[PDB]
């Protein structure tokens, strides 16, 4: 069940609007948080994300995620944030500068190379060098808002980089 | 086994009016094998957005498109099941979400939706047959009449006839 979630290590969320619902429970593993979140049983809201506190082995279930208004993304070595994919916009606006979904395949079907790897292709697009751009794993991203839309360095040495095939939000009715 | 991650439409395949579109096929044993290959996108000269399992011919058909793509239409067939990759079904709402086709099936307060085909717990006349085009399938949040509230559903709690679902707007600044 944990695979329908995008994971951000060392991250938790804090509500700034105190009327937003939360629910917590001491649990054993992060997989058990995902299960309860996926089946949404016993939660007085739509679970959109959860955090696992690895220190206290506690789940925090939320009716919001990191893109929700009135919530902050904070660093914490004991936390892992898990965002339900159904609530991370899966289409692109303009050139997709703000795309944060989990698609990792190019238009012609090649698997993307992780942004933190220099083979097949060497580059200067490190996470460190692009704060806020979410250059995590091998996700299609568009850090500089360039023409093509989200793209990635391709795991095929013959093709340096190729755009992905993430649809425009305007594509369909 | 990634098959339960797809939006399933029974008795359905897709045909391309557009001769340019690429499809890929392979004789196989079970529908899970089509799913596994779509998820992994291995050996496909394109991004797999949907697949069909043909139960009679024991074949997978993999598509770089889905039932919402232009230049494609549905075709009825008892031997066919269609599986659409949720990553390519727009998961946010435009306007009132008349055209929402995503799979969120829980209300704002966390109540599992009642199936549109069921009169239990609530009797109603939003039968799929009265609302063709509106995809009143399974128990998905829908707004078949395009009302102010956004997508909604009859509720599995006998005390709550219906409630709106909490699906984000694609773009609202």
């Amino acid at each position: 069940t944990i695979h329908e979630f995008k994971k951000s290590a060392k991250t938790t969320l804090i509500k700034i609007d105190p009327a937003l619902k939360i629910k917590t429970k001491k649990v054993n593993t992060a997989d058990q948080c995902a299960n309860r979140c996926t089946r949404n049983k016993g939660l007085p809201f739509t679970c959109k994300a959860f955090v696992f506190d690895k220190a206290r082995k506690q789940c925090l279930w939320f009716p919001f995620n990191s893109m929700s208004s009135g919530v902050k993304k904070e660093f914490g070595h004991e936390f892992d944030l898990y965002e339900n994919k159904d609530y991370i916009r899966n289409c692109i606006i303009g050139k997709g500068r703000s795309y944060k979904g989990t698609v990792s395949i190019t238009k012609s079907g090649i698997k993307c190379q992780p942004w933190s790897s220099m083979i097949p292709h060497e580059h200067s697009f490190l996470p460190s060098s692009y704060r806020g751009k979410d250059l995590q794993e091998n996700y299609c991203r568009n850090p500089r808002g360039e023409e093509g839309g989200p793209w990635c360095f391709t795991s095929n040495p013959e093709v340096r980089y190729e755009v992905c095939d993430i649809p425009q939000c305007s594509e369909v009715e």
